[PDB]
């Protein structure tokens, strides 16, 4: 059933930054675009092509699709689409870096490895054209990997990702 | 002067860690022996970020929102609470802070002159100008009374990010 149910709205308004009025209007758009209520991977990548016309965004969009597809059934339902957008577009910085941690930790083992990291950084370079991804990976691990075990925990990744505020740096 | 008393209120109310708070305190004291950051000291900070311009006007407006107690100085606790919001807050929290920045007389409404003043201050730091503002202002201005409530400013900003972003600096 493709109808937005009230029980979906109640969990969404409880967990997300959106109001019911926003959810119901977003839902009419989502339905227009996705008549059976399911956003597919091809459809998702197509959105990334719109945002990034002059690279190949497909690798990165596939990685993001999998994080949006929380129940791993190969589709993004509406509730999934909204939960993800709430965090990324209205979340505080910790909520966003936690979502981003899930993006990198592709096997969900609780760590970002050097390989998982190279893979994201390579996907982003493919999405926008212009020294190597390998050098960026070494640099991130140099600052962020405090116990030198070639992996990043959520705390290391989140705290490393969090810059000192510009004003603090200035002092 | 780091009352552990203070660190607790700070970790409880901000997105900062004890570690972070204790470290940055050291930087604060080095800069302001007093424990008190003055307005012209604050301006110097922005001048590091924006060397081409004159940042005095923007920094002054910002300075007043940091200085929650209206006593003319930014104490460490004021400094970290303002920073927690602008550097780590959610969209609503940032939007509320931007509203205090735009609302220069703190009357709970933003006027069109108030918006001109902040945009002009940005142009001075960073660099027709009214009309642009006049149009955004006019879109946000839902019941058309020529003043923006917070609600009007928030929702207006979920469509018109440019005013808040500008605050970003
Ligand atoms: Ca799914
Ligand atoms: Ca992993
Ligand atoms: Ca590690
Ligand atoms: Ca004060
Ligand atoms: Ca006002
Ligand atoms: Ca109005």
């Amino acid at each position: 059933n493709s109808k937005l149910k009230q029980d979906t709205i109640d969990r969404l308004t409880t967990d997300t930054y959106f109001t019911e009025k926003e959810i119901r209007q977003w839902h009419k758009g989502f339905l227009k675009d996705c008549p059976n209520g399911l956003l597919t991977e091809q459809g998702f990548i197509k959105i990334y092509k719109q945002f990034f016309p002059d690279g190949d965004p497909s690798k990165f969009a596939s990685l993001v699709f999998r994080v949006f597809d929380e129940n791993n059934d190969g589709a993004i339902e509406f509730e999934e689409f909204i939960r993800a957008l709430s965090i990324t577009s209205r979340g505080n910085l910790d909520e966003k870096l936690h979502w981003a941690f899930r993006l990198y930790d592709v096997d969900n083992d609780g760590y970002i490895t050097r390989e998982e990291m190279y893979n994201i950084v390579d996907a982003i370079y493919q999405m926008v054209g212009q020294n190597t991804p390998q050098k960026r990976v070494d640099k991130i691990f140099d600052q962020m990997d405090k116990n030198h075990d070639d992996r990043l925990t959520l705390e290391e990744f989140r705290e490393g990702s969090k810059a000192d505020p510009r004003m603090v740096q200035a002092l």
